[PDB]
């Protein structure tokens, strides 16, 4: 409680409790005597857990309506076709990325990680048609209580466009009105956000609960395979900086070791930080000095570090191989290409905030195949959970990059 604690400002601190917790769950004779570490630090975690599901719903639905609402009926034009497509692409190419080196690697067992025994195929999800169905909201609110993230997004950019449609018009009454109910969901959004700077820092505790249980469950050969998907990311994660961005930028002019000079200003704090959305000042300082065009950096930073997310999308689909192959698990092509295109869905809907990535990939896993609610599942997502926070840190600057590469393209075009 002393203040001194919340006065460290070192986010190396989480990684503190990585290391401090691994130790004493690792000691598995003298101190992991499974049962009472299960007792009692397994709920500590739960509540981490629990409160970061908290974050996520609410944030997605403000952050949309003011975002989509104040940008895109303004500026909707070819731009908008452009960037659109450019974004979409990145993400269909980044989930096709992290396949192949799911392939490469096959990080996810050399014995089944999880138990198996009962690894009975799941129940067949449904097909394609009744998911796009879905996409649009059979009930507003009914569907945002029960706990279904994309039709709120629907939902949320129709009631912007609208709304930005509508200050235009002659009465007044009117204006008002929508004015106000556009700050409030503003305001709102501001709230999330500052709570989410709060639980930041309870955060570290339910990471060492949470890892500390991992090692002392299964012992040692939990680490192999973990650093083995590990480094299967990151590398995954390297090329999609070098082929797409090298690519782009020697394709309409731009040399990309200087472009990688000047990001890594940006790419630091984004690595530390562990958030996009801070940078996102700190992009439009780097787009000034890159020779951006105001509208058009303006227009696109918001939206793009909203809506486009390729890094997480990469991540996710090797998060979900990695489950896969945990439980016991083979993929037909039909269900790989179903993931490619859920994982785009989810990609997009992402929130944008530290921790939220690992939950849109339980809507993947929910969308196709395999459900969360056999325990074998839950339990190589406890596993998952904790890496997460390492991760994030190569995803972060993974996003930013892409974001300024597309600005930069298109304004080079322009
Ligand atoms: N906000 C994270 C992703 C996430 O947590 O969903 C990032 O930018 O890397």
């Amino acid at each position: 409680l002393y203040r001194k604690y919340i006065e460290y400002p070192v986010l190396q601190k989480i990684l503190i409790g990585l290391i401090l917790g691994a130790i004493v769950g690792l000691i598995l004779g003298h101190y992991g005597y499974a049962d009472a570490v299960k007792t009692y630090v397994k709920p500590f975690g739960d509540l981490f857990v629990r409160l970061l599901k908290m974050l996520v719903m609410p944030i997605v639905f403000a952050s949309l309506v003011v975002g989509a609402a104040s940008i895109s009926p303004a500026r909707l034009g070819r731009v908008g076709v452009k960037i659109v497509v450019y974004y979409l692409l990145t993400s269909a190419f980044a989930v096709t990325l992290g396949i192949i080196m799911a392939r490469l690697f096959n990080p996810g067992a050399g014995i089944h990680l999880a138990v198996g025994g009962q690894q009975f195929q799941p129940k067949q999800a449904p097909p394609l048609v009744k998911i796009l169905l879905d996409i649009v909201p059979t009930n507003p609110f009914g569907a945002l209580a029960n706990g279904q993230v994309c039709p709120t997004i629907f939902f949320a950019i129709i009631l912007g466009i609208a709304i930005t449609y509508l200050m235009n018009s002659e009465n007044e009454k009117v204006r008002k009105s929508a004015e106000t109910l556009l700050d409030a969901i503003n305001g709102l959004a501001e709230a999330m956000y500052k709570i989410v700077n709060g639980v930041m820092q309870y955060a570290p505790i339910g990471v060492f609960a949470l890892i500390a249980y991992v090692m002392a469950e299964q012992g040692v050969k939990v680490v192999g395979e973990l650093a083995k998907v590990t480094a299967a990311v990151y590398v995954g994660l390297t090329l999609q900086i070098l082929l797409v961005y090298f690519v782009l930028l020697k394709i309409y002019g731009i040399d990309p070791i200087s472009f990688i000079k000047k990001a890594k200003d940006a790419m630091l704090t984004a690595f530390v930080t562990r958030s996009s959305s801070g940078t996102l000042p700190v992009t439009m300082r780097v787009a000034k000095e890159m020779g951006i065009s105001e509208g058009i950096y303006s227009f696109t930073l918001p939206l793009g570090a909203t809506i486009n997310m390729d890094g997480t999308a990469l991540y996710q689909g090797v998060s979900t191989f990695f489950i896969a192959n945990a439980l016991g698990s083979h993929l037909t092509v039909g269900q790989q290409l179903t993931i490619v295109l859920t994982a785009v869905l989810a990609s997009i809907c992402t929130a944008g905030v530290p921790g939220a990535g690992a939950i849109m990939l339980a809507m993947v896993l929910e969308s196709v195949g395999l459900p969360l609610t056999d325990p074998n599942v839950a339990a190589a997502y406890a596993m998952i959970l904790g890496i997460d926070a390492i991760l994030d840190m190569g995803r972060t600057m993974v996003n930013v990059t892409g974001d300024l590469t597309g600005t930069a393209i298109v304004a080079k075009t322009e």
